[PDB]
């Protein structure tokens, strides 16, 4: 799959990527006050990249899905000028261009 093929591209580049440390595993609801409350569908890479290794995505749309919901739970969240939140950004602009020079 070619689909397949590039989304393990973009995943390897945003979970080396400097501005990735918020999203590398799940957020601890026990140590953030509000968060299970307000991020009904809580998404990391991690989470992505097991999706992946098992062979859970069927079309890159899904995969695509699943990377902006990083996002939005992070702007949700977290102030745009908090430390988490213009890591998001950073990564947010990252996958939107990289994500457009191919499709
Ligand atoms: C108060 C900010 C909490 C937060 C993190 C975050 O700090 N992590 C990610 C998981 C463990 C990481 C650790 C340093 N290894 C740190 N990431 C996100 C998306 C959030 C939120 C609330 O949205």
């Amino acid at each position: 799959h070619s689909d397949l093929t590039f989304c393990e591209i973009i995943l390897m580049e945003m979970e080396s990527h400097d501005a990735a440390w918020p999203f590398l595993e799940p957020v601890n609801p026990r140590l953030v006050s509000g968060y299970r409350r307000i991020i009904k569908n809580p998404m990391d890479f991690s989470t992505m990249r097991h999706r992946l290794s098992r062979g859970g995505y069927t079309s890159s749309e899904e995969f695509a899905a699943d990377a902006l919901l990083v996002f939005d739970n992070c702007q949700t969240f977290n102030e745009d000028d908090s430390e988490v939140g213009k890591a998001g950004h950073i990564m947010r602009r990252f996958f939107e261009s990289r994500w457009e020079e191919f499709y």
